[PDB]
C-alpha cells in the first residue's frame, strides 16, 4: 500500500548535498536517513547524540505511524543503534525528525555529514479503546 | 482504525491514583503505561527491573499485537528503555502486562510510581504459513 | 491475515534436528527461531555474535516485512536481545535469515543449537512517497 507524505525541508542541504531519504530497493521496507550535519560527529563507546535530519514530516493519518529503526549493518557490526531502541513518529507529529544515535559497542565511531545512519518504515497502527471488564472469555 | 481492547485492572489503584493508559494526543500512535509501584526504583545504570502495569488486557483479535517501546525522551535525555527492547504482547495473553526497564545510560535514575515510563502500540500482524521451495523466483 | 510465504531450506537439520519456526500458540504473534548451529557458542557480556537460521524466506509482496524482536524472557532475564536491536527483513530479501545475538547484560550466556533465540513478526508496511511542502495544515 502507497501514501503520500507531506515533508518540509529544513536545512537547504537535504535534497541537494543530502539526498532526500530513499528506499534502497523497490521490495526495501525502509527508508534510509541521513545526517544532515556540519562536521563529522565522533561517538565514543556508550554515548549518545541527536542527529538532524533536516527534514519534517507531517503523516497526518492517525492510522499511520512510523518507525525509526538502526539499519542492521551498523547495528551488528559497528554497534550503531538508537539511544531510544526504536523511534516511534506519531501521525500528528510535525517536528523535525531526530535521530537518537547510540553507541552500544566498545569501538569509538565517526558519524559522516550525509551518513545514512538509521532507517524509517510506516506501518499502520490501530487505536486502541479500552473495555473495561472483570474477566475475560 | 479503532479497536475495543478488554482490560482488566488488576490493582485498584490503575485508573485512580494511576491514570489508565492514555493517547497523549488524538494522533498519538502509543499509549503511554504507568509504573504500579508502592514505592519509588531507583535503577541504577546497566540494571534492569520488571516494574508492573497493575493491568492486563486481551487483544483477543490474533489479526493484532502490541508492541511495547521506549518513549523518546526517557530513552534518548535518561537512557531508560526496555530490558527486551521491544515488548510484543500476543492476541491470546491475558496476564499482566509487565515492562522489562532497562537502564542502558551511565546515570541512575528513580522510577517513580504512576511515571509514563514506556508506551504501546497496537498494530496488525500477519500470521504466516511457510511454502517449502527449493528456489524462490 | 493469513499469508503463505516461501521459505528454502539452506541447512538440512532445519525441519530435522532443528524444527521449523513455529508459532508457540495459535494467537502468538511471533515465531520462535532457532540458532542452527553446529556447537554452543558462548556470548561474554557486552559481545555480538552472527547466528545462522539455515533458512531463507522470500515474502515478496512489498506490503509486507517482517521484524526480528528478542524473546521477552531471554531479553528480561538474561540480556540477550538483538545486536541491531530490531532486525527489519525486506520483501525482496532473498538470503539466509541471520540473528545478531548481543549480550547486553552482566552474563555470559550459551546459546545452545537449537535454543528459540529470538522471534519474527510480519506486519504490513507501507510505502511512502514524499510530497514537498513549505507548510502543513
Ligand atoms: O527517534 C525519534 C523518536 C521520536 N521523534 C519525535 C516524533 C514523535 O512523535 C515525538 C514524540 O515521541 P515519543 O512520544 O516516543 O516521546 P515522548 O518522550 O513521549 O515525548 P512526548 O511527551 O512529546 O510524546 O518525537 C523523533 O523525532 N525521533
Ligand atoms: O514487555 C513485555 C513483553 C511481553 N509480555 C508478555 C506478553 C507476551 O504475550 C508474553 C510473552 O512474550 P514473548 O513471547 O516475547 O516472551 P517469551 O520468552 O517467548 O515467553 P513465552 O515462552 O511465554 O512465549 O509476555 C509483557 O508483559 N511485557
Ligand atoms: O536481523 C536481521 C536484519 C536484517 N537481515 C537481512 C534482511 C534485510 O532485508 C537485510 C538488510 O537489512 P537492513 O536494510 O536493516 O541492513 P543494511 O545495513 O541497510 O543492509 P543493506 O545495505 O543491504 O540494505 O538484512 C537479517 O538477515 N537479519
Ligand atoms: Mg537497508
Ligand atoms: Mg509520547
Ligand atoms: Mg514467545
Amino acid at each position: 500500500m502507497m501514501k503520500k507524505i507531506d515533508v518540509k525541508i529544513l536545512d537547504p542541504r537535504v535534497g541537494k548535498e543530502f539526498p532526500l531519504p530513499t528506499y534502497a530497493t523497490s521490495g526495501s521496507a525502509g527508508l534510509d536517513l541521513r545526517a544532515c550535519l556540519n562536521d563529522a560527529v565522533e561517538l565514543a563507546p556508550g554515548d549518545t547524540t541527536l542527529v538532524p535530519t533536516g527534514l519534517a514530516i507531517h503523516i497526518a493519518d492517525p492510522s499511520l505511524a512510523a518507525m525509526m529503526l538502526p539499519r542492521s549493518g551498523l547495528g551488528h557490526k559497528h554497534g550503531i543503534v538508537l539511544g531510544n531502541l526504536v523511534g516511534l513518529i506519531n501521525s500528528d507529529y510535525q517536528g523535525q525528525l531526530m535521530i537518537s544515535v547510540w553507541n552500544r559497542g566498545q569501538d569509538s565511531f565517526t558519524i559522516q555529514p550525509g551518513e545514512r545512519i538509521a532507517q524509517m518504515i510506516f506501518v499502520p497502527v490501530v487505536q486502541a479503546e479500552f473495555n473495561l471488564v472483570e474477566d475475560f472469555d
